[PDB]
C-alpha cells in the first residue's frame, strides 16, 4: 500500500440521509444488550474501512454507573471504535487508549489514534500508531490541553492535528501538530485572529490547503476559520464573515454590525460544527451545519456556498435542508470523507445526544448525511429512543 | 478478481430443505439474546460468501419498541445483513443504510446495496458500492418509489434492478435501472403489459436474458412476467398464462376464462413470489412458489415447469412439494443462487412471519430450499416459535 | 492449497487432559449468556483450524424451549459449529444445515458438511461443500437413515463416510459413501459381520486403510470393527475380539465364552465410542475409550493396544487412565486429529451430558484429551455445572 | 514471515498511562454483560497483534459460581485470551487449554501457549503451538510445578521459559526450558543463589542476555535476579542489591544490613513484580514496579535505573511515578513490549484485583503503562468498580 492524498470528490450536487447509528434503541431494561455510554462521536475512513469513534465513560446501558456520565473529563474515559455500521456495544467495540479528548486518521498505510488525558492543569496528548504508543505533547497553557473531537487529515504520510490549551472563558490560542508515522515532526503556530479557537473541524480544500471551521467559546458566534498551507507549513486564522452565523448560541443572522472582523454579541458559549469540502475541477463547495435553534442544541440544518473567500464574504449561506428537526437534539457535528474507487465522498455526521439531566444516563446517537446524486435534501433523522425505558 | 456471469446450474432434479434461520427462537423474556425485528428478508451471494439481508425496524426482541413494527415505512427502518448461517442479532448484524425498501447484489468484485427511503410523495432510491454512497434515483410517479425486496442481478459488471412507483391500488408502471460500479448508466422503459408491476423476483435465464416473476397488487392474480434482453437493454412484460395462478389472493386454478391476457377476478391484493432458474445445456427449468392457501398467507408449495414460453403456455405447473404446511405462515418468497466451484445452485427462500397483530411484535423467520440430488422433495419447515414467550 | 493425507503422528506415549468446553457454566438464570442446547458433539480439523460441531435443538439456556430437548429427532435440529476454543452461544455459532444426524471433514481445500433429516421411514442425507448444497443420498431400509456423529475422513480429496439404516432393535446393515468435492462418486457395500453396525468412529491406520470402531445396538457388547481399503474401495467387518468390551451396557470383561465371533450376552442397547490412531514408523497404536460403569453412562477410561489384529486378539486392552470419574457423566466419545506443522496429533473427545430428565433442559459439555509427551495420564475432567441454576 | 529478535527501544524517557481493561465495569446485576472471572493476567505481543491473557475460573459475573474463585488451582481453571483492547467476556474470549498457571509468546511465525495443571504432588506443564498440543514437562520436586504468569521470550525461534517446583514455604529451585516450535530442546539449570525463585518476569537486555526479576516467597524481600546467556544457554541467580526492595511484604528501604547477599527480615510471603527493559545504543534502562504499601497489595509505583549491575549496586532506584494510588488495589505486575514498525516499546501492566473475600466474586482489572515521549509520569489508574453492584 501507499500514502493517500485528497482527490476530486465524486459527482453530486446534494446531500441525502445515509445511515443512523442509534445504539440506545437496544438499551432497555426489558432488552438484552449493552450499548456503550458515549459522547463526542466522529468518523474517519481509510482506503477500505470507515471507523466510527467515540469517547466512552466506560459504562453501558442498562447498568449502575450512570452517575458522572454528564461530566466532561475523568480517569475512566476512553477512545473506542467500531467498523462503521456496527452497534458500539461492550463486545463489538475496541478500546484504543485512555482519553477525554480524541482524534484519529489513516495515512494510507496505517491508523493514527490521538487521545488526551491527565489532570486539568497539566493534561497530556498521546499518540498511538497501529498498536504502538509512539509520542506525546505537553500542556503549554496549563488549562485543559484539548483536541478536535474529529478526524485529523493526512497527506503524503504527514498528518495534521489541531490542539488548544487555555481558559474555556478567556484566551485559548490553538496550535497545529504535524505527525508522521506516529511521531511529531513539526509544531505550527498560527498567525492572525488567534484569541480563541477550539475543536476545529478540518479538511482538504486541495493538495496545498487544509481549512477548518472552529469554535470560539468566549468572544463571538462567528466561527473562526483556519487556512493551513501544507507545503510551507504556515497557518492563518480569521473569523468567518457570512451573516449566517454557525455557532450556538448566536444572535439573529446579519445583526452583527461592522466589517468582517467584529465579534460582537452573544459570543460566550459554543458548539463543535460540521464542515466538509466538495472538490471539483474548477470550483469548490463548502458545506456546513448548524443547530436549528439559535439558543439551544436542537435540530441541525445543512448549508452550502461555492467558491469565494469565507474570511471576506458577507453573503448569506444557502440553506440546503433540515437534517434534524427542531424537536430532536442536535449537538456536535463533524465532517469526513469516504473513499470510493476513484473519488472521495463528502459527508457530515451529527451527534444526537440523549439528555435527561445529571440524574440518569447521558449518551448519543450518530446520524450521517452524504453527497449523493442530484436534487434537494429529502428526509430528516430521529433517534427513536425513549429515555424512560 | 473478475466480473461474474451466470453459469450452468449444478446437477439435480429436485429441491430439498436446506437451512432455517429462526432468530426469534432466542427472543424469550427468560432468555439472554437480541434477535432483530425484521421483515422483507432475502439472500444474495458472491463468489465466496452468501449474505442474508432484511429490513429492520431498528428494534429487538425482547424490548420496548414493538409499537409500529407492523407498519411498512418509517424513519428508523434500515437495510441490514449477516453472513448466511449467522443469527441476525444486534451485535452480529451490520447496518448498511436507512431504507424501507431494499435490494443488493455482487458483481464479482464488490457488493452493491440498494435502499429506498424518504417521504410518500417523493421517496428516493440510494445506492452504495462497498462502503461508499455513490448515486440516487428520484420518484417519477410521486407515490412510494419502491424496489424488489430481493437480489439484483449482475453480468459483466452491469447490475440490473427493477423499481416501481405509483398507486398500490391503481397504476404502477415499473422501470429497470442498469448500474455499474454503484452508478446508474441507463434507464430501461419496459413495453407491453405495464399497467401494474411490483416486487419482481428476477434471475438469469441465460447470458442474454433476465426474467422476473412479479406482483400485480390491483388487477390480476396472474403474475406479470418480465423478459429483459441485456444485450440490447430492452424489456417486455406480459401476464403468466398458466392455470396455476401464483399470487395470493387468487381464484381456483384455471377458472379465469379468455385467452392468456385476461385479468380477470380476485386480482386486488397480492404477495411477492419465489422464482429461480435451473440452467441446463439444452433445457431450462423454471421453479416457482406460492402459498398453500388461496386467500391467506399460510403454507408454501414448490412448483416447476421445463421449457416453453410462460407468456403463452396455459398448461398447469407441476406441483413439486410442500415446503411449509398450511398450519405455518408463508409470506414473501424469493430466488437466489449459490456459487459452487464450477456451477450455480438455484434456491428458494421463504419469509415466515410471526404475526400476532399490532399489539405485540412483528418479525419473521427465513427458510431455505435448494436444488440438491434426485427424487422428490421430502420435508417441510416450522419456525418453532411461540409468540407468547 | 493441496489435498491432505494422513501423516506420522507427533511424538508421545501418553494422553493428557487438554481442554474443556462447558458452555453451560454460563447458562444460569442470574447470568447474561446464551449457550446453545446441544448433544452429539464432535471435532474435525483442517490445516489451520479445528472446528467444534454439534447437533442443536435450536434453543438456548436460559430459555423457554426445554420441552423436547431429550428427544432425538425433530424439524428444528441443526448442525452448528464454532472454532474450537470458543463457547458455542447463539451469536458465536454458525448454522450449517437442518440435521438430526451429522458429520464433517476437511479435504485440504475445503470443508464438507453432512447432515441427515426428513421423516422416520424416508430420511435423507444432505451434503454441503463450503457454502453450496451439492448432493443427497436416500434411505435404503426405510428406518431412520443415520450417520456417524463424528468426523469423516479425506485422502487425496476423496472423503469416506459411514451411514446406516434399519431398526435400532434389529438389522441395520451399514454402507460407506465415497465423496469428492461434495458429490458422491462411489457406494461401498461392506462384507462379513454386517448384521448390525452404527455410529462408526473412523480414522486412518495408514495411506491404505481406514478403520472404524462402531456400535451394535441389539446383538452384542463387543464393538464391530471395520477395515476399509481405500485403494480398492472394499470394506470388511468383524467383532472386536478383546476381553475388554468397549460398549455400554456390557457384561464383565472376558465372560463371553466361545471364539472371537460370539455375541453373546447383554448386547441390546449401546453407546458411540472413542477411537483414534497413533501412527509410528514401524508400529501402530490403537487408543479407545469406554464408560467407567458397565451399565450406566458415567465415567470414561482411556485404553490402548499396540499392533496385532483387533479381529483375532483376545488379549486385554491396557488401561491407560481415568478421564472422567464414575461420579461424572460419560456419554458419546469420539476421535480426531490435530494438524501440527509436520505431524498429526491424535485426540479423544468426550460428550458430557447434563441429564436431569424430560422435565428440564438437556445438553452437554465436551472434554478433550490428546497425545502429549511421556509418562502416565494425570488428571480427570468435571463439567462444574449444577443443573438447578 | 521470519524469526523475531529484540531491537532497540523506541525513543522516550518516561512512562505514561496508556489503557485500562476493566471488564467488571459491565458485571452489574442491572447490566446485560458477561465478563469472565479471572486472575494472573499478562500481555504478550507478536509483529501485528497484542494478546491479553488470563487464568479464568470458568465463571462469569453475574453468575452463581462465585464459590472457589479466591482459590488458586482447580480442575476448571483455563488459559484464555483476547486481542488487547477487547473486553474478555464469555463470547469474546478464546479458551486455549486447562491451566492454573500459564505463559505465552510469539516467535515471529506462530504463538506458543503454556499451561500447567494436574494434582498438587505431580502437576504437568503443557505446550501448545498454534492449534496443536506438542509437548509436556513433568514435576521434578513433586510440589506444585509452576510457571511465570507472564510472557515467555523468543529469539531466532528459540523461546525461553522459567518454571519452578517445591515448597511455597521452603526450597523452590527454578529451571529454564528452551522451546522450539512447541517442543523442548534443552533444560537449563541455573547456578548461584537458587534457594528460592518464582514467577520470573523476564525480558531481553540484548541479543545475548535475558534478565528476570523474580519472587522469593520464603526468605527475603529482595527480588532474586536472573541472568541468562542465550548463546551458551547458562543462567545465574543473585539477589538484587538495591535498597529499594521490590517485594511485598518488605521492611523499610535500606534497613537490611550486611552486603548484597543478606536476606534478612520480613522475607516470607511475596508478590510477582513488574520489570521491563529500555534498550538504547550505548545505555540500558531497567524499569520496575512495586506496591505503594509495604505490607499490603495496595498501590503501584514505577521505578527506574540506568546501567550498572543490579547484583552489586546498592544505590536506591529513582521513583518515577505513582501508577496506582494507595487507595486502589495493586496486585501482580508484569513487563511486555509492543512492536512498532522499526523499534520496540517497553510497557508495564498491573493486575488490579477486586477483592471482597471468599463470600463473593474474585477477579481483576488490568492497567497498562508504556514508555512514551519525554517529561514525568502524569496520571494514576482507578478500576471504577463497586463490588456491591
Ligand atoms: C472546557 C473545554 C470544552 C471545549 C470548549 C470541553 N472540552 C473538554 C475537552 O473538556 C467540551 C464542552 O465542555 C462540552 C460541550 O460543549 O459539549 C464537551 C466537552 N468536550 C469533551 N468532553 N471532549
Ligand atoms: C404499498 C406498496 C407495497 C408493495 C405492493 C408495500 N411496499 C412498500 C415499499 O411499502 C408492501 C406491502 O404493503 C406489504 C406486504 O404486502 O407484505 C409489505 C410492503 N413492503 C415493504 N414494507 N417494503
Ligand atoms: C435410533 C438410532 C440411534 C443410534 C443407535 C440414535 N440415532 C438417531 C439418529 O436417532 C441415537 C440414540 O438413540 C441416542 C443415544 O444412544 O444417545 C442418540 C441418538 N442419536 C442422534 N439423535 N443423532
Ligand atoms: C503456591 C505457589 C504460589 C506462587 C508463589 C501461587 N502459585 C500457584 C501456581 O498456585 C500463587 C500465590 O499463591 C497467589 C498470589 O500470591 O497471588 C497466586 C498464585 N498463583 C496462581 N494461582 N497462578
Ligand atoms: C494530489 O496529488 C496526487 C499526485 O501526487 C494526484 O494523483 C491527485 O490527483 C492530487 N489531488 C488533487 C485534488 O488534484
Ligand atoms: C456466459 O459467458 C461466459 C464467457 O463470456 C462463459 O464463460 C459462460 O459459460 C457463459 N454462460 C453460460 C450460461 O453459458
Ligand atoms: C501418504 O502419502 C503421501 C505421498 O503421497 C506422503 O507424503 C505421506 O508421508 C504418506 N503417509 C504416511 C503415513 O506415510
Ligand atoms: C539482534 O540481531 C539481529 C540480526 O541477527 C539485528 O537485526 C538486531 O538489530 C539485533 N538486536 C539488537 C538489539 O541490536
Ligand atoms: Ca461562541
Ligand atoms: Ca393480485
Ligand atoms: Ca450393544
Ligand atoms: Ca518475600
Ligand atoms: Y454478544
Amino acid at each position: 500500500p501507499e500514502w493517500t492524498y485528497p482527490r476530486l470528490s465524486c459527482p453530486g450536487s446534494t446531500f441525502q440521509k445515509a445511515l443512523l447509528i442509534s445504539p440506545h434503541r437496544f438499551g432497555e431494561t426489558k432488552g438484552n444488550s449493552a450499548p456503550l455510554i458515549i459522547r463526542e462521536p466522529f468518523i474517519a475512513c481509510g482506503p477500505k474501512e470507515c471507523k466510527h469513534f467515540a469517547l466512552t465513560h466506560y459504562a453501558a446501558q442498562p447498568g449502575g454507573y450512570y452517575n458522572g456520565t454528564r461530566g466532561d473529563r475523568n480517569k475512566l474515559r476512553h477512545l473506542i471504535s467500531v467498523k462503521l455500521g456496527k452497534i458500539p456495544t461492550v463486545e463489538n467495540s475496541i478500546f484504543h487508549m485512555a482519553a477525554w479528548s480524541g482524534s484519529a486518521c489513516h495515512d494510507g498505510k496505517e491508523w493514527t489514534y490521538i487521545g488526551v488525558d491527565g489532570p486539568e492543569n497539566n493534561a497530556l496528548l498521546k499518540i498511538k500508531y497501529g498498536e504502538a504508543y509512539t509520542d506525546t505533547y505537553h500542556s503549554y497553557a496549563n488549562n485543559i490541553l484539548r483536541t478536535q473531537e474529529s478526524a485529523c487529515n493526512c497527506i503524503g504520510g504527514n498528518c495534521y492535528l489541531m490542539i488548544t490549551d487555555g481558559s474555556a472563558s478567556g484566551i485559548s490560542e490553538c496550535r497545529f501538530l504535524k505527525i508522521r508515522e506516529g511521531r511529531i515532526i513539526k509544531e505550527i503556530f498560527p498567525t492572525g485572529r488567534v484569541k480563541h479557537t477550539e475543536e476545529c473541524t478540518c479538511g482538504f480544500a486541495s493538495n496545498k490547503t487544509i481549512e477548518c471551521a472552529c469554535r470560539d467559546n468566549s468572544y463571538t458566534a462567528k466561527r473562526p476559520f483556519v487556512k493551513l498551507n501544507v507545503e510551507t507549513d504556515t497557518a492563518e486564522i480569521r473569523l468567518m464573515c457570512t451573516e449566517t452565523y454557525l455557532d450556538t448560541p448566536r444572535p439573529d443572522d446579519g445583526s452583527i454590525t461592522g466589517p468582517c472582523e467584529s465579534n460582537g454579541d452573544k459570543g460566550s458559549g459554543g458548539i463543535k460544527g460540521g464542515f466538509v469540502h466538495q472538490r471539483m475541477a474548477s470550483k469548490i463547495g463548502r458545506w456546513y451545519s448548524r443547530t436549528m435553534s439559535k439558543t439551544k442544541r436542537m435540530g441541525m440544518g445543512l448549508y452550502v456556498k461555492y467558491d469565494g473567500d469565507p474570511w471576506t464574504d458577507s453573503d448569506a449561506l444557502a440553506l440546503s435542508g433540515v437534517m434534524v428537526s427542531m424537536e430532536e437534539p442536535g449537538w456536535y457535528s463533524f465532517g469526513f470523507e469516504i473513499k470510493d474507487k476513484k473519488c472521495d465522498v463528502p459527508c457530515i455526521g451529527i451527534e444526537m445526544v440523549h439528555d435527561g439531566g445529571k440524574e440518569t444516563w447521558h449518551s448519543a446517537a450518530t446520524a450521517i448525511y452524504c453527497l449523493m446524486g442530484s436534487g434537494q435534501l429529502l428526509w430528516d433523522t430521529v433517534t427513536g429512543v425513549d429515555m424512560a425505558l
